């Protein structure tokens, strides 16, 4: 009754018992491998090519399917350590990456790695993006959502990176991959279909997501129903809380190899 699908799964979900909600979050989805990959990032081995931040294998999937074809100047706001960063710097059609984070006592310190075109790539902390000035760029990214057990607090949050993103999406991005961390209020269908109008795009599902988020990013290269699309990821994690778990589908981690300018 007046609550959309997403709001009759979250609610649920803040009522699960502790193991409930333990067993529940990998149930399902997929997982990359990251065992091998952080002796690694504290051996200090810049070589290997192994991924700093579970995000780019996450970026990995949506670029493998025409989600989003970067090319020319990239923009990823919060990168943090850079997980998006390095993986955008191996794809070919790009030539100038930056990165921005605070990376302050509120969050994750940047890390510098050596992976295949690191040279491209400009990472530095100690910057707020909602106070920063957007720059023409040809591919826009942002993956800064953050979590709260609150529909409406995640829904107040989300709204302000979209009104921010929306100065970037005024720089005319070629190709953009926007995290939307709540997508499933009466609001938030309105506002984003409303981006999309002018701006173009749709919304997809990466099943490298958890069970316990309904983030979805919205991409250039998908232009789907924006108020089916999302309850179809609502209707989808729904299921998942009543029957007997699953078992999580791993893969191998995003390997960027290592080298120089090409
Ligand atoms: C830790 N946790 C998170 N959630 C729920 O999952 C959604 C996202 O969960 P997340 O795991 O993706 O969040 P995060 O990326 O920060 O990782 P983590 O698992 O460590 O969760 C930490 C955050 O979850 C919140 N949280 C902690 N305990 C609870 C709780 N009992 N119920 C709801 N939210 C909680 C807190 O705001 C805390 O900051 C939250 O909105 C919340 O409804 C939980 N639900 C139950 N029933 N029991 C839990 O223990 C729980
Ligand atoms: N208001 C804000 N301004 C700048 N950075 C922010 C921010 N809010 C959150 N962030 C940053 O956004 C990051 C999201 S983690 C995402 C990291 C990277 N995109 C990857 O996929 O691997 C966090 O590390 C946090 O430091």
């Amino acid at each position: 009754t007046g609550e959309t699908l997403g709001e009759k799964w979250k609610a649920r979900l803040n009522q699960m018992s502790a193991l409930e909600f333990y067993s529940y979050k990998k149930s399902g989805i997929t997982e990359v491998c990251r065992e091998e990959a952080r002796r690694a990032l504290k051996d200090g081995v810049a070589t290997g090519g192994h991924a700093v931040s579970r995000g780019s294998a996450k970026l990995r999937w949506l670029v493998e399917r025409g989600y989003l074809q970067p090319y020319g100047k990239v923009i990823d706001l919060g990168c943090g350590r850079g997980g998006w960063s390095y993986y955008a710097a191996t794809i070919r059609k790009v030539q100038e990456v930056k990165g921005y984070t605070k990376g302050g006592p509120g969050h994750e310190e940047p890390m510098l790695v050596q992976s295949y075109g690191w040279n491209i790539v400009r990472l530095k902390s100690g910057v707020d993006v909602f106070h920063m000035a957007a720059e023409p760029c040809d591919t826009l990214l942002c993956d800064i959502g953050e979590s709260s057990s609150s529909p409406e607090v995640e829904e107040a949050r989300t709204l302000r990176v979209l009104s921010m993103v929306g100065d970037w999406l005024e720089k005319r991005p070629g190709a953009f991959c926007i995290k939307v961390l709540c997508p499933y209020t009466s609001t938030m269908m309105e506002t984003l279909e409303r981006l999309q109008r002018r701006y173009g795009g749709g919304l997809v599902r990466v099943p490298l997501s958890r069970n316990s988020t309904h983030e979805m990013y919205w991409v250039s290269g998908a232009k789907s129903n924006t108020i089916k699309s999302v309850s179809t990821t609502s209707q989808l994690l729904l299921g998942r809380m009543d029957g007997p778990r699953r078992p999580v589908k791993y893969e191998e981690d995003v390997n960027l190899g290592s080298g120089t300018r090409a």
